């Protein structure tokens, strides 16, 4: 399972976080040890940490 | 300090309460003034009252 | 609610604390946040933090 | 003992209270059952309630 969709919008707080919009999809290979996962957006191509509670596996 | 985590989404009514989404984690600032607790979101760093029956201790 | 009464005069340092004179009586609003209590003067109706070791319960 | 001097200034909150300045003297015949005493100022001639902790018997 590596495809996840955003449930809510999110505005990055720092340079390493990724901002994104609800409905946006990501590739997330491995989850982290924390609440923050490193993702790549399939829309913008950008990469960065996202809060793991904001996405769900794409059905 | 124990973290607490949101069980459900909650949308604030005024500027005093804090909107949050399920799974968001908080550090509690003041819990002894009543059932609404002053808390900081570990997600955004925002601060405000949250209804304590909407959160549980992490673990 | 128990009234408390000032044992000594006290002059506030900022706008948050409350200046008061010996014998002034207060009704306490919040006493569980620490040793500084949020109180209303029964004399002027002003509100602010007062150092709890400067007051005693009436009687 | 009926002569008392004011220890601090006081600005009346209502129409029945007497405002006064530190060093001002009053005649106070009988003390009340409460913290408020009915006084007459020997300076202005006015009469009204004053907080009893603000005056002391004139020595």
């Amino acid at each position: 399972v590596t495809l996840f969709v955003a449930l809510y919008d999110y505005e990055a707080r720092t340079e390493d976080d990724l901002s994104f919009h609800k409905g946006e999809k990501f590739q997330i290979l491995n989850s982290s040890e924390g609440d923050w996962w490193e993702a790549r957006s399939l829309t913008t191509g950008e990469t960065g940490y996202i809060p793991s509670n904001y996405v769900a596996p794409v059905d």
